[PDB]
């Protein structure tokens, strides 16, 4: 549904154990290359892998 | 260098242990999305993660 208008840049509103999740699912869907944006707002930006 | 002549199809011919350690570096890398082809050359095609 993100892709229906063409979404590129996402804000990551989540803690330290559901961005984990949210990148491993991004990974496996493969929505990690050049041309999109990603911010992870929190404090613990060094927390997740 | 395999992005110098923009190549888009790869076959690899590896055993059961090195084809999944090129499949988790294209992940990490990130060049598995629409667009690209591979080949896994053994028998063993749902042996692999
Ligand atoms: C950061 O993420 C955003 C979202 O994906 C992207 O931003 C684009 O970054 C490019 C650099 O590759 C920039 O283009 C620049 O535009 C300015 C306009 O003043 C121009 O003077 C420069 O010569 C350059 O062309 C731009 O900041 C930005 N937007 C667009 C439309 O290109 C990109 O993925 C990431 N950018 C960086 C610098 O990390
Ligand atoms: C992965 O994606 C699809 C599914 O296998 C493959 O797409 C198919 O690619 C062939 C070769 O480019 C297309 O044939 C072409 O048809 C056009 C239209 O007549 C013609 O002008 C070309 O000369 C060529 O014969 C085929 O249409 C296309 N399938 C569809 C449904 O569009 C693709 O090759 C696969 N592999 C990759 C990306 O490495």
């Amino acid at each position: 549904d993100l892709e229906l208008k063409k979404e590129r840049r996402v804000i990551l509103d989540c803690e330290r154990d559901k961005v984990n999740d949210i990148v491993d699912q991004v990974i496996t869907i493969g929505k990690h290359v050049k041309g999109y944006h990603y911010i992870i707002a929190n404090l613990g930006f060094t927390d997740g892998d």
